[PDB]
């Protein structure tokens, strides 16, 4: 077994070490071929047919490019061949825990189906990796290539999920601290997983990427920052890092939080909720699990993919009728209808515990307009979206270290005022989208009146088309 | 009316007329989201995750670009808005009849499972379109936009599948319209243009054909008393390059030796599953994977999903099918032994395919072997590579015009273009694989293979001297 | 004569009407082949070899795309063939007035060589267009294609340079036409769209603005009793991104610290050569590099070639000029010391520029230095970065329409889009360089520089702590 | 001094070792910024503004990629850091000897102006490199980085121009290194790889050769007791495609019929200017355009600028030269009459070129002509199109390895790959143009042309029946 070459449209011809090949050629990894990267986004951007499989190869490749580049420029770090493989494997395997339609599954479905548990795709990746290792005899193969399974497995899992609970990591000592910033960077969010999905999502969506990850890799260095070795960027690149998070935000606005993409993810979630009692997935020992409990058994979870959508759509059982009809509505494009978008003003934040009550508030509004129909709470969906630069209210560039041309081993900080006055003043905000489940012309007219009146009552921002969709409501609000 | 815009990575922002949107928003069209364009190719080229859905939008768009371009340059053709919509709809709908894994289903599975029937994806598209029309109340919507369903449905179906003037959907003065979506005269059509661009974007191989350039130089002229789409004389080199590119894409990607063996293993799994999977069709009647083609309501539910239904099954009756698919996941694939071609005049006929594994196993290589292999251990895959018209040069069926007389159609022969062009336009490739994957079986398989090539006067395999050093010295030609 | 087709790597195959071809095939237009789009940027980004000629073809093409798109969607605007040609011509001709190294010539050279005059490339374009028309017998060719030279020439010139309705080339009901080539209201025009795509292709930085998407959503609506080009409401995010991209391109490429210092050195060489180079104009009268702008026949011969005329000269009078250009070839450039910005209300006005090198040399660092530097050893470059309208948000001057009422124009404020947008739309950068390149001079230059930043309450330079560790602790702030 | 990074749109961010930087920052290298890669091609493809400078950086970078790749995969070859630098330097410097408009200068101008000498851009590069080294003190800088100037300079020059082992710069065990920059065995080298990608990016024609794939599969193996670079067996298809692409680029772009006639007109202007332009060289001695090749200090100043020096001149002695250049700006070009090829064994040798205009004018068409044309009215351009090795298949000079024995070199014949490949590897194109551009002259020129083709048994011109309907019936073949 020798180096395989694989041709990827984003990165070109990528070399895979035979241990990587052994990890890839398992049911646990190959599963990612059946999970769309962008979930319901495929129903809006028809190029976005790519799956988590190819994204994962790309993350593994880029993780290897960055660690190899640091090792060649700085031999004094003592990056070993073993370190390189562990970083590549962690890159490959950080997407293993994703579920059907990717963010739909851990962002919408699981929190509604199992409100008592705290599940992330990260934790799932660690569990799925363990199952991959143990079911496929990977440990003897790791030893053959010089890995020490005990320590290296721990290292790999820590790169995915952070400390498995003073230097908190066990897989590598503090002098290799920089290695924990490559695959999943908890300090500031700058990591190779974003770099792959920027390039890959853009190629498939038909929106062009402005971030240059190769340029970043070339200027990257390891320096001592508060007695820990960290990956630092060249001072000059600070503009480009602000542009990188600006790009992330553009991709969320244009594509990932597309108003129709989100409502399709919501409809799929609702179909999976109604189907949950009746779909059975066989796991370890022949025990049966549901869509919502497959996360408790990795053998069941292995078989939980986008296929669930089609199993529901093609079913004939009367018990799956409600689930199936929601999916049929997607095919006919009879979707829940977008009413509009607003934001809170001032320092007002809408917290997760208030979400359920928002459809009630929209239906409780009293627009002074003659209406043919009256709508209820259950007729409205309210979707609250938190947009930020990856670290809630914080500027992630405040957590980046830099070096200068004249002293490349000396780490420095650069503040927002030292770069530009044209940068954002805040780093987080909320969007509120409202939709109506009643699609007829009179219901939709009514829904707009309730919506705009609610925006006025709550002192939210004037919807962009407020004057067109509710001309009788927007004059009562002086500031509009 | 109300145009939708859709953003496609190949063509940019595409406008869809509301009638097209009505056709697209049906179970019969949306089904194409679950059929991979390149089938088992995704298992070799990981970027090739694209489905028939997006390819079909692109063919519809390009069909519209070509017909609009001809109408603007030549008002005298009388291309109406109705013609434009019919051509776009036929473009949209020519892929409706594809099955699971696209060419796998009509190229491998159906010919083995139903050898007596003559099924093509084209005929399937016509049948699926009829079912799409009748199940979704499309005829009143056609009338709303000025189409005449009787004539226009006939036109649309004829553009997909073909037929004194033999067509009924349009008269002879619109003969050129039949050359846009599916060109029976020479193979130059908008379906190829979309898949060249789209497959290349996804495979990571760069496309060298410029379809926009071609559309700009295209004109309709009278050729033997029939109006045809002609190309500019100067463009003749680019058309030879276009078929050269098609041939490269087949060699590099579509007939990739591992892509084909994965399609073969999936076919074998579907054969072993065929008795046991049921698909519900019209009136609750049950169909199999091999009979779903006889009922469009069943066939609607026949997609790549079948692969996962088999892979995830627990039924003991699906065990053999499921194990073949598990072999694909572990990459325990049937092993490639090699490739050869016939020499001289020799062509291998379709009726002799079944007997070829027997001939390879019957060869007597003078090498000491620890295993003996049988007929069933060999797969022999014969691939016909051509320029789309068997042995014919398709450029002999293209008409050209000159700058100084743009309504005068001419012919250009291969001799008038270049001496560096192909001398033949068709050939066969013979790939041999072994179902026994261990190192000793594979060694043995190579000896039988090379010996068979020697016995049959086939070409010396490229690695012949390395894989069978004891066999290749007997053959003086090599 | 009929349509020429030209293949451009940015836009593909572009069609040129024969009148445009006649305008392009003149010495006044073909001159733009010898003026680099990005001037000294080519000396930093080696892909940036592109010239104004191809950019101008692209602007003419995109001007035609937008006016055609508006006309097809809204026949009621009565856009005539004549309007289309005049808009395409204005698009083609808006770069005619550029000088050697593009922005170097009107941004640095002319203001220093002729401080008393107010010259812009725009005014130059109008004058060069008039000369192009009259020297090449274009007026009878305009008449042949239905143009009325009196009104249409006026229209074309007004589209490039601007002026109760103040325009004479078209009445108020065609007011939207003045927003295509050079948009005075908000800066959204086709010239930006071409240079975004073209500069990005050549620089190796990828463009994220989608101009085609913008064209598809564009409509003309009534706004305060005047017809204007409006954008779809949803696209407002993309317009903010468009100016954000313009700003990124300025930071990364157009105001690159070494690109600018190369433009400065070339400017200095042209100043020292100005007394001695002669350019023959109309009548045989002689002009200088700085006076060629007063005679279009001389200016026709004033291109990047002047750089090489100086570099290859042997005349002893051009020695000092030639030596500066030789320093560029050896890469012995004036050295970058650093960058800072003003804080608070502080704005640095154009009348204070000359005094800044004096202030840096007057600073008293409080560290012992081996050499002392003077005013002439420093260059101080002030760069104004904005969104095209000084302190104003250009999106406040954009009109929008909604899906439910496409003829009804609306306004959208910054708070209705996002909290993550910029709070200001203008700022200044100050770069300092040193003409003395040795290690001791450069160390000293950094101490003066950082101390000056401290004295003036400017921002702490990014590398302040590394380049001047003894100076940055004295500032209660840093 | 450490690595510079340079951003190139084709290769991305490229690292330059400080010795390379020292070679690049000289007047001898920087001169390549003023020589267009494609010469007159820019006058047809407006994207083709790129210069030899950036192409050279790219060849240097790719030379380094291939030698690094071989060294990492095969440590037993003992590729040193010194070898890597010498290979990068040879890559950087192989284009130094190009003249104004690249192939125009050594392909057209020099053969006509200096018929007694045998000059190539290769020999020019060696001479320019020597001058670069000696004028800029590069030898001590080479020693600083471990190079041995005597041996390594010889190595570098041998990699550019060529020579029982005939080379002195490296012994036989490093023989593979001579195949990277300029491969005399088969033409597969990094210079092609860069211009495929770069010319395609600028021309707007898409490249289908994947050089990175090739580098990944490349290995060094023993072939007839010499170490050589071998390709993987199954890449053989791709190598045939690589030369097919080279040929397509020649047909579409580099031998464009208008590109070539513009190169011819520029050559004619330079011939008429040759007596009157002076270029100052070493010791103040004066040279002409045609003698600047004999003094590297003069040749340093000989660039595309010469075109504009002629165009902008006022000297009455340069009038005829200047008028030809003015005709290019107005697009009053010599007119294309047509294209033919020889049939049979007939090859047209360089000594018969001068007589061809005479033969066309001597033909006796037998139709009534209003004007009669003479020899000097015709230009006949003979173009040799091949796969880089005259009549030979360059793939017969490629060595391959198989997966099962990667140190064992093999040969692969054309019949082992495909029957759809070219049957010949060389041909000639004959283009005829007319210097008289009026309608009557052009009609006459076509009659003479077609009659000449008939008399000589050349191929029927593609538009023969349209341009000469009365002449093409006499010829039974046609
Ligand atoms: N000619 C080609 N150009 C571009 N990519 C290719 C081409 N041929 C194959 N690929 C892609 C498909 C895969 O992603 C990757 C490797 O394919 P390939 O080299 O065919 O390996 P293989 O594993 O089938 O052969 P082998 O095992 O004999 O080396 O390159
Ligand atoms: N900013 C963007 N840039 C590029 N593509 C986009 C952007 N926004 C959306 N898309 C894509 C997704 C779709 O394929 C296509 C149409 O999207 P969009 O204009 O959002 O339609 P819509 O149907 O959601 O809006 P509406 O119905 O309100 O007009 O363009
Ligand atoms: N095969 C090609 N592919 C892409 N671009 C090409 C090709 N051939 C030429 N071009 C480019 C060069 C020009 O920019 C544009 C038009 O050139 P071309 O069609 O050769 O026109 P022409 O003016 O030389 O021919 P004619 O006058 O006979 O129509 O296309
Ligand atoms: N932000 C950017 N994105 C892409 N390319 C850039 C960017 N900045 C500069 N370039 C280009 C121009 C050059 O070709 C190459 C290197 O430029 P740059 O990093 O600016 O070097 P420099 O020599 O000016 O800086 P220094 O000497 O301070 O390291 O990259
Ligand atoms: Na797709
Ligand atoms: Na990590
Ligand atoms: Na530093
Ligand atoms: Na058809
Ligand atoms: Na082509
Ligand atoms: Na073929
Ligand atoms: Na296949
Ligand atoms: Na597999
Ligand atoms: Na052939
Ligand atoms: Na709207
Ligand atoms: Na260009
Ligand atoms: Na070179
Ligand atoms: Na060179
Ligand atoms: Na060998």
């Amino acid at each position: 077994d020798t180096m395989k070459v694989i041709n990827d449209p984003i990165h070109g011809h990528i070399e895979l070490h035979p241990l990587l090949v052994r990890i890839i050629d398992t049911p646990q990894f190959q599963r990612l071929r059946y999970i769309k990267q962008l979930g319901g986004g495929y129903y809006v951007f028809p190029g976005a047919s790519h799956n988590r499989f190819e994204h994962s190869l790309g993350v593994g490749y880029l993780a290897g490019c960055l660690v190899h580049a640091l090792g060649e420029k700085q031999p004094e770090l003592q990056i070993s061949e073993r370190d390189v493989l562990c970083v590549q494997i962690a890159g490959l395997c950080r997407n293993l825990g994703h579920g059907p339609f990717s963010h739909m599954f851990d962002g919408r479905f699981i929190p509604l189906a199992r409100p008592e548990v705290k599940w992330t795709h990260e934790q799932g990746s660690v569990m799925m990796f363990e199952h991959l290792i143990n079911s496929n005899g990977i440990k003897p193969v790791m030893e053959q290539y010089g890995l020490i399974p005990e320590e290296d497995i721990c290292f790999i899992k820590e790169q995915i999920v952070g400390p498995l609970e003073l230097w908190p990591y066990k897989g590598r000592p503090e002098n290799k601290s920089f290695l924990y910033e490559i695959v999943s960077n908890k300090r500031n969010g700058i990591d190779v997983d974003k770099w792959d999905y920027f390039a890959r999502d853009c190629h498939h969506l038909g929106i062009q990427n402005n971030f240059d990850y190769k340029r970043f890799i070339k200027f990257a260095r390891v320096c001592e920052v508060d007695n820990e070795l960290r990956i630092c960027a060249r001072d000059k690149e600070v503009g480009n890092l602000y542009d990188m998070f600006h790009t992330r935000n553009s991709l969320h606005r244009r594509a990932y939080q597309h108003k129709v993409g989100n409502i399709i993810d919501t409809m799929i979630t609702d179909a999976f909720l109604k189907a949950d009692d009746y779909i059975e997935i066989t796991g370890a020992g022949g025990k049966k699990y549901r869509i919502s409990t497959a996360i408790d058994d990795m053998e069941a979870y292995t078989k939980l993919t986008d296929n669930i959508f089609l199993e529901i759509l093609y079913s004939t059982d009367p018990k799956l009728k409600d689930a199936r009809e929601i999916l049929k509505q997607i095919e006919y494009r009879n979707l829940f209808k977008y009413v509009g978008e607003t934001q809170p003003t001032g320092q007002i934040k809408i917290k997760r515990e208030d979400y359920e009550s928002l459809p009630k508030e929209v239906a409780s509004a009293k627009p002074k307009v003659l209406l043919d129909v009256k709508l209820k709470a259950e007729d409205f969906i309210v979707d609250v979206i938190n947009m930020d630069y990856g670290m809630q209210e914080k500027n992630p560039i405040d957590h980046v270290s830099f070096y200068c041309k004249t002293a490349p081993n000396r780490a420095i900080r650069i503040t927002k005022n030292q770069v530009s006055q044209l940068l954002p003043e805040k780093f987080a905000e909320q969007l509120i989208r409202v939709y109506c489940k009643k699609v007829d012309r009179k219901s939709l007219y009514a829904a707009r009146q309730y919506f705009v009146q609610w925006c006025a009552d709550r002192n939210f921002t004037k919807p962009q088309d407020g004057d067109v969709i509710a001309p009788l409501i927007t004059p009562q609000k002086k500031e509009w």
